[PDB]
This record gives C-alpha cells, structure tokens and sequence, in this order.
C-alpha cells in the first residue's frame, strides 16, 4: 500500500442512541483524557443502552480497511455502568465475513494502571460489499475506514532513525 | 459412527448461523443451542451466531462447514440442542497417491 484516503462511513453525529464522548486516564495527553480519533466509544443515555445497529454500502472505487474493537471490564460494576446490561455481545458481518465476540469481565493486573482491556479485529471491504454492526454493548465503532488510493510495491523499514 | 472401513475417512459436518432470534426459535424451537462433534483427536463445541447480515443468494443466514479425517477403528460423536447440519455421509479412502489440483477453465479431450 502506497496512499491511502481515509473516508468516515459511520460520523459520530448521525449516529443518535448513545453517549460518544467518553475517553480515559490511560490515552491523556498532559493530564487531558482522550481516546483514538478515528474511533468512537458508545455508551448509553439515560438507563437505556438501546440496540446499536450500522451499516456500509461501498461506492469508494478502491477497497476499504475498516478496524472495530470490543471492550473488555475489569469488574461487574464496571460493565453494569458504561453498557447498562450483562451479557452483552459484539457482531460485525460482511459478505466473506461474520464474527460475534461476546466481552470477557475478568480481574487483571496493572498496565498503565488497568484492569479494562480492549481487542481490535479489522477487515477488508471489498467493492460494492455492505458491512453491518450490532451490538448490546462493548463495541468500539469506526468512525471513518481507509480507502487504498495507491496500490503498489512498498515495505515497512524497521529503523530508529529519521528522514533526511 | 464407529469406523469399520479398512481406511481413513474424510468428514464434513455443518452449524446454521440465523439472521434473526424469530428464525431461530422457527426452526430450533429454543435458544442456548449448541452443536458438538469428537473423535479420539478431536473435540469441538459451537455456539451458533445469530446476527444481521447482507443477503447473499436471498440469505442473511449461513452456514459454517467443518471437517476431520476419521482414523481406522475411530469413532465419531454428534450431539445438539439445535442448528446442526449433519453428515448424511463420509468419504473414505479407496485410493491414495500422487496427485493434483490444476486450475483451468478449460475441458478433456
Ligand atoms: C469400534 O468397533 C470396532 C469393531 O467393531 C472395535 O474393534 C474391536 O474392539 C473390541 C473391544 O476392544 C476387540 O475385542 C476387537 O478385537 C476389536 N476388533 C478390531 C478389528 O479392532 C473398536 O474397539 C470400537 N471402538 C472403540 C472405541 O472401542
Ligand atoms: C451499494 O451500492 C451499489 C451502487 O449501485 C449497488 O450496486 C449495491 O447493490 C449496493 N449495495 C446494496 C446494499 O444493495
């Protein structure tokens, strides 16, 4: 992959339901609490955590990588905030693909001060292919996936150093 | 199945992923279900995974297809609460050898 044109098929806005705004201690910036820009964490409004559903029909010309990630707590009460609900679950469905993660509750040790953890799966939207999303908690929404503009032959240099 | 064939026996099974909880309980007739499939080499559970998809062929249900090579004298085990797709057969081994796959659109002559 030579360029890549990043397109948002889920805007934050126009997805009404749930509370986006939330991001923790473990992605501050100088004291600041934030998340990953291209992803939205949905909560729920008001006791309600409603069925959370979404769709992408691709018109781009060229495929699309699309990443999603499902939340994992540290404890019960944990859950029971953020979802509302036990025994939620996670689906993400395509043409090729289909995949329902059902979130783990557990108590794990301390990185960066954490007992949550969060597991990212991705995919590859060929053309034309509808991707769907549903889910009764823990999802981690794209809220834009990338189209390839420049195919071609490339690598990935491991180096310490810097561009002259 | 106990295998009696005199040779190895290659075997495919299937598990129903509905597009609805309404397909679900039409055809199962309950939840929670669960397909399972051993042999000596192998134990399998699966949870069928009911979700919404694109139709493809009409279809936003599917269905996954698994496989295991019965060993001689093996025996084979299914069991389920629902969403099963059962071998109605097996292909055993009459003959084995160098061999291929080629790949082209054409025909014999
Ligand atoms: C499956 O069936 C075969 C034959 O029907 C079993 O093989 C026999 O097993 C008995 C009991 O151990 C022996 O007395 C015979 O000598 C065996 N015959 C042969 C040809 O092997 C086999 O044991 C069965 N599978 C299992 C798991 O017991
Ligand atoms: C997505 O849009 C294209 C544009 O014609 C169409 O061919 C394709 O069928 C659409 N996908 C769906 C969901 O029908």
């Amino acid at each position: 992959v030579k360029h890549f044109e990043k397109v948002k098929i889920l805007p934050k806005d126009r997805w009404t339901q749930h509370t986006t705004t939330g991001g923790s201690r473990a992605c501050a910036v100088s004291g600041n609490p934030s998340f990953f820009r291209n992803m939205v964490w949905l909560t729920e409004k008001g006791s309600n955590y409603p069925v959370a559903k979404g769709s992408y029909n691709n018109t781009s010309g060229e495929q699309m990588l699309i990443i999603w990630g499902v939340h994992h707590p540290n404890d019960e009460t944990e859950q029971r905030t953020l979802y509302q609900n036990v025994g939620t679950y996670v689906s993400v469905g395509t043409s090729t693909l289909n995949k329902r993660s059902t979130p783990e509750i557990a108590t794990r040790p301390k990185v960066n001060g954490q007992g949550g953890r969060m597991e990212f799966s991705w995919t590859l939207l060929d053309m034309w292919d509808t991707i769907n999303f549903e889910s009764t908690g823990n999802l981690i929404a794209p809220e834009y996936g990338f189209k390839i503009s420049k195919r071609g032959s490339s690598g990935i240099m491991k180096t310490e150093g810097t561009l002259e």
